[PDB]
């Protein structure tokens, strides 16, 4: 019935209900490093997450989201290719069933184990609902994850997963600091795109960090034990919740470094 990542309702079927899937600025895309244009007029990114307020973690089928209180300018994103202030509303991951796949964006065709999306909306629009009606409504910060050493800042997330194993389940998740998930460098690529899951609205400025973070094998293993299904229903492991790379069409990927 509803969309999913299975053979019968996966990405290749999304176009039947969501015509925009075959639009002009769809995401994710493949980042060809030898073609990205170094743009010196790009300002440095300004991430202010010191006053962030996490509230809850939930399994909504598809993936698990950590939600923040965005009633005020608490955790914001400015600078880079952005014009205005963007508020953090939530973060989630996309991962695979094996370590060699899981990320949505690819670099020179290279797939990573997973990808973290920190979702923000443009404050000049009032609420997120109005923001998704504008070409510059959202800004998503994407971070790649590779299997290596453990990431301390991620463990608090890994520990609570058991309590939200099935669809619709949530758990209180306060006092989490998203700063613990950032790589050392803030160098990035950027291009105009869209949400990667239905309704696939093209209202996103994508900012993809060049430097990936490392997460241990055991940390990623716990992501893989979640369920797409709700309590009582037959078990379907939540793995490979990622959309394949889409054609770039008439867009240019700019780089803040060289
Ligand atoms: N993977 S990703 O960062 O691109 C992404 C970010 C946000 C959303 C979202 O808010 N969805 C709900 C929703 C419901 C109705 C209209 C718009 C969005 C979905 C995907
Ligand atoms: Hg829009
Ligand atoms: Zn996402």
């Amino acid at each position: 019935h509803h969309w999913g990542y299975g053979k019968h309702n996966g990405p290749e079927h999304w176009h039947k209900d969501f015509p925009i899937a075959k639009g002009e600025r769809q995401s994710p895309v493949d980042i060809d490093t030898h073609t990205a244009k170094y743009d010196p007029s790009l300002k440095p990114l300004s991430v202010s997450y010191d006053q962030a307020t996490s509230l809850r973690i939930l399994n909504n089928g598809h993936a698990f989201n950590v939600e923040f209180d965005d009633s005020q300018d608490k955790a914001v994103l400015k600078g880079g290719p952005l014009d205005g202030t963007y508020r953090l509303i939530q973060f989630h991951f996309h991962w695979g069933s094996l370590d060699g796949q899981g990320s949505e964006h690819t670099v020179d065709k290279k797939k990573y184990a997973a990808e973290l999306h920190l979702v923000h909306w443009n404050t000049k629009y009032g609420d997120v609902g109005k923001a998704v009606q504008q070409p510059d409504g959202l800004a998503v910060l994407g971070i790649f994850l590779k299997v290596g050493s453990a990431k301390p800042g991620l463990q608090k997330v890994v520990d609570v997963l058991d309590s939200i194993k099935t669809k619709g389940k949530s758990a209180d998740f306060t006092n989490f600091d998203p700063r613990g998930l950032l790589p050392e460098s803030l160098d990035y690529w950027t291009y105009p795109g869209s949400l990667t899951t239905p309704p696939l609205l093209e209202c996103v400025t994508w900012i993809v960090l060049k430097e990936p973070i490392s997460v241990s094998s055991e940390q990623v293993l716990k992501f893989r034990k979640l369920n797409f299904n709700g309590e009582g229903e037959p078990e379907e492991l939540m793995v490979d919740n990622w959309r394949p790379a889409q054609p770039l069409k008439n867009r240019q990927i700019k780089a803040s470094f060289k």
